[PDB]
DNA sequence: CGCGGACGAAGCCACCATGTGGGCTGTCGCCAGGC
């Protein structure tokens, strides 16, 4: 069976703190563990490095930021486990796989459940594929004309590779076209109507530093105190297309990875 | 009656400042004598 692990594939193009040739690619679970040794992981796509620091500011942050300033001073508390955090310069690996422990069998995004930030469902109710060309930028859709970034006709797509479909999945869940979508019924409802993503033609402004571990730190907005949340991978159960998408206090909300 | 073409359905977000230049041409006086 098919399977890709964010976790343990390679697909982060990591460049390290020495040298500064041959860069690797890496999972997310290396580079969150060899992050002091690296200065940074880049993505060749800047709207997919504009969602991956959002999700990566929510997994290493998250068990940094701690998703709790109650009493004592909250922002003033939250900087001082960030200053002891920062003073330490790395982060423990048993607490990474801890986290990756919890959801560890869910991360594979080719589940048969239970994709990576997708919906397993949608397949049955849909009967056309948007194809890859309409999913992956720089890539020409159906209406799109055949000028530019090699010519894609729509016949024999060439595939993307596992790690390039993650980069243009990521993309598409941040920025997304609006309007007129293929359709999917969900009991009777179709609507090929589709809104925009949310920070879809802006511009992010995450702040680097000498080292990643330095950058995820420094990463995190600060969470106001609220209600206890959690991102879309982190949900217990599918939202359903219906009803309300629920607000969320938490910084899963203030990431834009609620829904 | 069937096929092809055209149109439609959204999601849509705003008291006061200016300076540079240089590259192309031709002429007699004629004859005679001496070296």
């Amino acid at each position: 069976p098919p399977s890709f692990d964010v976790t343990i594939a390679p697909w982060l193009i990591a460049r390290s703190r020495d040298v500064l040739a041959a860069p690797e690619m890496l999972g997310l679970r290396d580079v969150l563990i060899r992050s002091h040794e690296l200065s940074d992981v880049e993505i060749p796509l800047p709207p997919g490095a504009a969602v991956l620091w959002r999700i990566l500011a929510l997994i290493t942050a998250r068990i940094t930021g701690l998703d709790q300033p109650p009493n004592k001073n909250p922002k003033r508390k939250w900087q001082a486990r960030r200053s002891q955090i920062l003073s330490k310069g790395r982060l423990d690996p048993e607490a990474v796989d801890a986290y990756f422990a919890d959801y560890s069998e869910r991360f594979d995004l080719f589940h048969p459940e239970r994709p990576w930030l997708q919906d397993p469902r949608l397949r049955e109710e849909c009967p056309k594929t948007s194809g890859v060309n309409k999913l992956a930028w720089g890539r020409t859709a159906g209406e799109n004309q055949v000028w530019l970034g090699g010519h894609h006709h729509d016949l024999d797509p060439h595939p993307l590779d596992s790690a390039e479909a993650v980069w243009h999945l990521l993309a598409t869940l941040g920025y997304g076209p609006s309007g007129m979508c293929t359709a999917r019924v969900v009991r009777g409802r179709s609507e090929r109507n589709v809104t925009a993503g949310p920070l879809r033609g802006t511009v992010s402004y995450h702040p680097l530093g000498r080292t990643l571990f330095e950058s995820l730190i420094l990463n995190i907005p600060y969470p106001g105190t609220g209600a206890a949340d959690l991102a879309f991978w982190e949900q217990p159960e599918l939202n359903d297309p219906l009803g309300l998408p629920e607000e969320s206090a938490g910084l899963a909300g203030i990431l834009r990875l609620d829904h």
